[PDB]
Formats: C-alpha cells, sequence, structure tokens
C-alpha cells in the first residue's frame, strides 16, 4: 500500500461528532445555557440517522476508523438572559490530536465561525464562535500533530457551508470565491507534505429541501465553485506530481441517483444492501422531531445531509477511486 492512516477536513459531510460534542460540553459547562447541536434523533452527534462516508470509506479501504480532532478552544461566552442581565464564562477544551478534524458548519478558508446557539431564554452575545472552518482545522491539525508523513491519505470535502451562509447568512461569495479558499486549503495540505490527497466537490444539492425557492442560486454557485475546483486541482496535480490527488465528484455521484430514482423508480446498489426510492423528501423533520418508517429509502435525512445508506453510497465510488488509482 502507501497509507496506513485517514485524516479528515470539512463540514458536518465528514463531521463525526466536533460540532455535537463541543456544544454537548459547552451545554455542561454553562448548565444548559447552550443549544446541542446533532441531538437524537441523529445518530450520536453526525448529521445523519448513521456513520458518514469518512467512517464507511475507513472500513472500505481497511483502515483505522476516523478518531475526532480538534484545536484548543478557549473563549470568553457572553450570554445575556431576557431581562438583559450578563452571565459570562470563560470556557476552554484541550487539543484532542485526532484524525478527524471535520467541523458541520465549517466553511472552506481561515478563522472560526458563529453555529451555536443559547438555550433556555438565553441569547448569546459574544464568544460562541469557537467553531473552526476547513482551512482553521488544517492549521490546528498541523500546529498539534506537525507536518504529514506521506503515509496518509488526506480527506478534503468543503464548500456546502460557503453556499449556505450566502443563501441565509451574510456570507456573500459566488461559487469561484469559495472554490479559491478550498484550493488555498488544499495547497497547505500539499506544502504541509501531504502526498495523497482525496479531494471532494459539492455534492448536488438541487433538491435539498432547506434550499427550496433558492434552486437557481444554488444550481449557480455550485457548478461555477466545482468548475474552478477541477481547474484548481488539476493546475495544483501539475505543480506537484509527486502529490496523487483524486477527485471525489460527489456532484456526478449524487446526479447520477437522483436521476436513476426519478427516472426508473430506485437507485440500486445489491453489493452494498441498499435501495433508494426517494431523492426530494426529509427523512427527519428538524421542527418536529419526526423520522419516516424506513430513513435509509432516502437520499436526504434532513433538508440537506444525507442519510447513512447515501454516506455508503458516497464512500463506495471515493474507495473505488482511491483502490483504481485514477489521479489527476
Amino acid at each position: 500500500a502507501e497509507f496506513d492512516r485517514i485524516t479528515n477536513f470539512g463540514d458536518a459531510l465528514s463531521d463525526i461528532g466536533n460540532k455535537h460534542m463541543i456544544t454537548v460540553d459547552m451545554n455542561q459547562a454553562t448548565s444548559g445555557k447552550i443549544g446541542i447541536r446533532a441531538d437524537k434523533p441523529n445518530f450520536d452527534g453526525r448529521f445523519s440517522n448513521g456513520p458518514v462516508w469518512t467512517e464507511y470509506l475507513a472500513g472500505f479501504l481497511a483502515k483505522p476508523a476516523p478518531v475526532r480532532g480538534h484545536g484548543e478552544i478557549d473563549s470568553q461566552v457572553v450570554l445575556k438572559d431576557q431581562a438583559g442581565k450578563q452571565i459570562t464564562y470563560h470556557y476552554h477544551h484541550n487539543a484532542l490530536p485526532g484524525t478527524n478534524w471535520a467541523v458541520g458548519g465549517a466553511m472552506s478558508g481561515l478563522g472560526n465561525f458563529l453555529d451555536i446557539d443559547a438555550a433556555n431564554g438565553f441569547t448569546a452575545k459574544s464568544g460562541l464562535d469557537v467553531l473552526t472552518n476547513t482551512g482553521q482545522q488544517i492549521k490546528l491539525r498541523i500546529a498539534n500533530k506537525g507536518q504529514f508523513t506521506g503515509n496518509e491519505l488526506v480527506s478534503y470535502m468543503s464548500g456546502t457551508n460557503n453556499l449556505w451562509f450566502t443563501l441565509f447568512g451574510d456570507l456573500d461569495q459566488t461559487g469561484n470565491k469559495a472554490a479559491g479558499f478550498a484550493l488555498t486549503d488544499i495547497e497547505t495540505l500539499i506544502d504541509a507534505g501531504a502526498k495523497q490527497v482525496l479531494a471532494a466537490n459539492i455534492p448536488d444539492f438541487v433538491d435539498a429541501p432547506w434550499f427550496a425557492g433558492q434552486q437557481k442560486k444554488t444550481t449557480r454557485f455550485i457548478q461555477s465553485h466545482n468548475q474552478a475546483l477541477k481547474a484548481g486541482l488539476d493546475q495544483l496535480a501539475a505543480a506537484h506530481p509527486d502529490v496523487e490527488i483524486y477527485y471525489f465528484d460527489a456532484f456526478d455521484l449524487f446526479n447520477k441517483v437522483s436521476n436513476e430514482v426519478k427516472t426508473k423508480g430506485k437507485y440500486q446498489d445489491k453489493e452494498l444492501a441498499i435501495t433508494l426510492t426517494n431523492v426530494t423528501g426529509e427523512a427527519y423533520s428538524y421542527a418536529t422531531g419526526k423520522v419516516i418508517a424506513q430513513p435509509n429509502r432516502n437520499l436526504f435525512w434532513d433538508g440537506l445531509h444525507p442519510t447513512t445508506a447515501m454516506h455508503k453510497i458516497m464512500a463506495k465510488e471515493a474507495a473505488s477511486l482511491v483502490i483504481s488509482g485514477r489521479t489527476l
């Protein structure tokens, strides 16, 4: 072989419980004044009803399962009850020097972001921006664990949230601006001695329930993001011929599965024991907590995250890429 371990960077498509467990730890440290992200009925802090694709990926490749990793957290958390009376916490967590540095909500590029809520009549004033963007994860991994030895496979899957906070936040990025941030991040991996890079584009989320009414904006971003991303990875592969870059075309995989289900009625993988019959509906309703009888019929778990069945589909394709040795 050429790698005995996998390192993962990105968002809730890859995260095995960082966003969840930091909200759990902050909830405990504040006696319940911070809301828990990825609560039940989500599976053990995954934004899905089971393991995510990084977990199936270790399985398919016979490598160690992902272990959560993150950098030191140190924040002054300022909250106000509904009287406007202020309460301050010094929240601290030691670095966790694991292998899966992915975090729900993370955008391509550097810095911290806000994706945690106050609970129980409290409102957050400052200090809740403790979560780390994909480039920041890489920065913190390198600080804690040093340069890559080159016996690693490094997964990179980011950009979904550059879209998310453009649609619903005050981020105001084009797809190709978001791609730029991804390409800077992947270059940092190469510069840090990454010799095997599994780089995924943004899935085809045109039918993501949470993007209802935003289909044109989401289409333009994802296509212009993925166009720029691919162009940039071809250049990086030319610049770095000692680096194996595998382009996981998550968009094309999603598009194929969605197409098979709309035109044939199902997408069946007999080797995975998975049959999808639904590529447009939520298996789980965020607002009610209610969950359909057979979620693993669905592409979508909630209004955006895939089900564990779709994660296994994603991991099979990615694993086949690496095993096939099809690099840029």
